[PDB]
């Protein structure tokens, strides 16, 4: 019963998801709010502890208290240039516990310091209770991802916050692989197959070439940019926005934090509207001193916004071409993976580098790894019997 369940979880830079294989399929589990993909948030209040949608929901009136990004600093010392370059664009405290980093903040009205497993395993926590309401019973095996490029210390900083979150963590896998393992590219039988793993989330881009020979897989080359994701082509549309804002009423709202934080909302939303139409509207009532933004956007000109952006995701893919030694004809299959990954420029630029080729994008690509990952933890925990 609840011995012989297991459920995969993609614990996420800005946003985690979890499944489970039951009856033949997958089922990416929504959260009580709907959502299949749930924030990796964490805020602290004068009365409670909240995480995901309603911890991201409150992020303006409570920066400090905040916590995200836990998973920059997993299994990282405090002296790593990493943490030192990050730690300055964060509105929460990062602390130094013995060449480890805590975050510090206030909860209850009093000062407490966290373990970023200790913070991870809190979303962690969220996840399996999410599981557990939708399957009806308590679900403890887990297989959890990580970024291919995780040494030996993130993986078990990653185990660790899936023990304090009480779940008995069967493995600790790859993104890509579990992302290839949702498309069945572990199951083409006999010769080797180049698999390239084209990753754009929120905050970080990745490209992962594996090489899956007899049902073994290989990471043969891993690059990106840890600082490149749909929250930069967000803020393009801010800053058109503000400038727009300007040329009809000649007032600057930049300074007006409610105002940015309305605005860089509505964007985010229109941005996936863009997706699948060619034109998006932002309607927001009383933005700045009493004047409602009505204003639409076509595809074309957020294209132009954000085009510098996107042709960057191809210098990576090349990167990772050279490190592993192959052509672009030697590449198999392309895997899509993120949700900004649906805008349909980047596509168009990756399928016309790749000389025209189909590419893999029929799982939502948000939520592909967690699938892979179920898939697996089925396998692993049938084999455990
Ligand atoms: N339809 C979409 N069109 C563009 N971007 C999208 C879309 N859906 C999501 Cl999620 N994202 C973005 O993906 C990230 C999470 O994986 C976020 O930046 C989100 O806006």
């Amino acid at each position: 019963m609840a011995k012989a369940a297991a459920i995969g979880i993609d614990l996420g830079t800005t946003y985690s998801c979890v499944g489970v294989f039951q009856h033949g399929k997958v089922e990416i589990i929504a959260n009580d709010q709907g959502n299949r993909t749930t924030p990796s948030y964490v805020a602290f209040t004068d009365t409670e502890r909240l995480i995901g949608d309603a911890a991201k929901n409150q992020v303006a009136l409570n920066p400090q208290n905040t916590v995200f990004d836990a998973k920059r600093l997993i299994g990282r010392k405090f002296g790593d240039p990493v943490v030192q370059s990050d730690m300055k664009h964060w509105p929460f405290q990062v602390i130094n516990d013995g060449d480890k980093p805590k975050v510090q903040v206030s909860y209850k009205g009093e000062t407490k310091a966290f373990y970023p497993e200790e913070i991870s395993s809190m979303v962690l926590t969220k996840m399996k209770e999410i599981a557990e309401a939708y399957l009806g019973y308590p679900v403890t095996n887990a297989v959890i991802t990580v970024p291919a490029y995780f040494n030996d210390s993130q993986r078990q900083a990653t185990k660790d916050a899936g023990v304090i979150a009480g779940l008995n963590v069967l493995r600790i896998i790859n993104e890509p692989t579990a992302a290839a393992i949702a498309y069945g590219l572990d199951r083409t039988g006999k010769g080797e197959r180049n698999v390239l793993i084209f990753d754009l989330g929120g905050g970080t881009f990745d490209v992962s070439i594996l090489t899956i020979d007899d049902g073994i897989f290989e990471v043969k080359a891993t690059a990106g940019d840890t600082h490149l994701g749909g929250e930069d082509f967000d803020n393009r549309l801010v800053n058109h926005f503000v400038e727009e804002f300007k040329r009809k009423h000649k007032k600057d709202i930049s300074q007006n934090k409610r105002a940015v934080r309305r605005l860089r909302t509505a964007c985010e939303r229109a941005k996936r509207t863009l997706s699948s139409s060619t034109q998006a509207s932002l309607e927001i009532d009383s933005l700045f001193e009493g004047i409602d933004f009505y204003t639409s956007i076509t595809r074309a000109r957020f294209e132009e916004l954000c085009s510098d952006l996107f042709r960057s995701t191809l210098e990576p893919v090349e990167k990772a071409l050279r490190d592993a030694k192959l052509d672009k004809a030697q590449i198999h299959d392309l895997v899509l993976v993120g949700g900004s990954t649906r805008i349909p420029k980047v596509q168009k630029l990756l399928q016309d580098f790749f000389n025209g080729r189909d590419l893999n994008k029929s799982i939502n690509p948000d939520e592909a790894v967690a699938y892979g990952a179920a898939v697996q933890a089925a396998i692993l925990i049938k084999s455990t019997r």
